């Protein structure tokens, strides 16, 4: 017998030694080995409720990233609520690698296996673990990357698609490959997204078709952001310790609803904050070909309201809370307590 409950949890992963990327350092001294026969048992005849919107199994991670990240990438200048602290921001190795969460003694993981589970509701499917998947602490706004991939078909999650305040998660059944680089040999900022047009097209047009479903056949309408911070604006994103912010303005256009879509992006030294705490300033970009191939499994969508007397609904690629980036991997998770 079990019941919902919140306990401090720990962390699994497969980390070597001697690696001086920092990902692999952090926990190297922070997790476990992970367990190479993990057990499972599958439940029959359970219903759970799961509320993907309201687990502390996110809060936590989001608390192990920003903890990641403080020893990792320390900054040059910070400028944290008028205060300003000047640090050494040396050039350091950075890959997110797959990190495992994990339930001590007197509490099991509850894991979510229906196939079109939107992350709230009754699950009917349901087994327990004590480890969830190895999730990569992948930092980014508007596309998810290197995330898991929906099983059946493409999922939408929201807390309540009723209100636009509220961030949607599109979840992806087919990665779409995005090629980012900062060529090596005018402007060492200067760098470009390419994806295959083809298959992003054909993708968005699924997700489209996808959203009608939830929005009684209203004609789904994607636009660019309208205002707001560059990493809301922008695609922004972490590659090899650099910063990328990329115009995302040829995907969201519904024009093409064929050939390489090459987005123009720059690496930027000075960036407000995911941690939420003011502003900060990294070194200039290191020399050489940096280059940063990712699935994009996922998009972060924001609604324009104001639209219930109109035939159309308009999406706009959105995020900075980046609690939503954990969400999209810990949905299917739960931790209960057993008697
Ligand atoms: C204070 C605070 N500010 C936050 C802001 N978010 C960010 O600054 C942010 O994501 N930065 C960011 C930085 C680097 C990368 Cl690689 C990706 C994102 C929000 C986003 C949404 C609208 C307003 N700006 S998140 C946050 C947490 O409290
Ligand atoms: C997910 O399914 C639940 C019922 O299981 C339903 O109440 C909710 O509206 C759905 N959420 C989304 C975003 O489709
Ligand atoms: C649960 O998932 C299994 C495997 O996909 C499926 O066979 C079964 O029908 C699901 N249970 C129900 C009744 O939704
Ligand atoms: C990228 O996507 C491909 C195709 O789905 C997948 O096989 C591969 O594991 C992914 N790589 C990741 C998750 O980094
Ligand atoms: C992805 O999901 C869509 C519906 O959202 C479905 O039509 C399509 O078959 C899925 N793609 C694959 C190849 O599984
Ligand atoms: C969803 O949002 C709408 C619009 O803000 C609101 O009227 C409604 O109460 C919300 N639904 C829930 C379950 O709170
Ligand atoms: C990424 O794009 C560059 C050209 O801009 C190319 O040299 C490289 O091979 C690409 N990577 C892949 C795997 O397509
Ligand atoms: C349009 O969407 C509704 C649900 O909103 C669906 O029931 C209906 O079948 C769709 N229109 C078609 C395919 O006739
Ligand atoms: C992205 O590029 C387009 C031109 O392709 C430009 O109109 C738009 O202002 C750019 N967006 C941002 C946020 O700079
Ligand atoms: C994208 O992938 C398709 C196959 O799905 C291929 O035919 C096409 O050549 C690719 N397009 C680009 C931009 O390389
Ligand atoms: C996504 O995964 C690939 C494959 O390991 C990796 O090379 C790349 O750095 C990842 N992208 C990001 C944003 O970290």
């Amino acid at each position: 017998v079990w019941k919902d409950a919140d306990t401090t949890l720990f962390c699994a992963s497969d980390a070597k030694a001697h690696e001086t990327e920092v990902h692999n350092v952090w926990a190297t001294h922070a997790c476990v080995p992970t367990d190479p026969n993990p057990q499972e048992i599958h439940l029959e005849n359970v219903t759970e409720n799961f509320n993907m919107w309201k687990n502390n199994m996110v809060e936590q991670m989001q608390e192990d990233v920003i903890s990641l990240w403080d020893q990792s990438l320390q900054p040059c200048v910070k400028l944290t609520g008028g205060s300003v602290i000047k640090q050494a921001c040396p050039k350091i190795s950075f890959d997110p690698i797959p990190i495992h969460y994990c339930t001590p003694a007197g509490y099991v993981i509850l894991k979510c296996n229906d196939k079109n589970f939107n992350g709230t509701g009754p699950c009917k499917n349901v087994s327990s673990v004590q480890c969830t998947h190895g999730i990569k602490p992948v930092v980014s706004t508007q596309l998810l990357l290197n995330g898991s991939l929906a099983e059946e078909e493409i999922i939408i999650r929201s807390e309540n698609l009723t209100n636009n305040a509220k961030t949607i998660i599109v979840h992806l059944n087919k990665s779409v490959e995005i090629n980012c680089t900062r060529p090596s040999n005018g402007d060492i900022r200067k760098a470009y997204c390419e994806i295959n047009g083809t298959k992003w097209n054909k993708v968005l047009k699924q997700v489209t078709e996808k959203l009608k479903e939830h929005f009684n056949n209203k004609t789904i309408i994607f636009q660019p952001p309208s205002g707001g911070d560059l990493e809301i604006t922008m695609h922004s994103f972490n590659c090899r310790g650099e910063f990328f912010y990329c115009n995302t303005t040829q995907l969201f256009n519904n024009t093409c609803i064929n050939g390489t879509i090459t987005l123009p992006c720059k690496i930027k030294q000075i960036i407000n904050m995911w941690q939420g705490t003011g502003q900060a300033m990294y070194a200039p970009p290191i020399d050489g070909k940096i280059n940063c191939v990712s699935n994009i499994t996922g998009i972060l969508l924001t609604r324009d309201g104001g639209a219930n007397n109109t035939s159309n609904e308009t999406f706009r690629p959105g995020g900075g809370n980046i609690k939503d980036n954990w969400r999209s991997e810990l949905y299917k998770y739960k931790v209960v307590q057993i008697e």
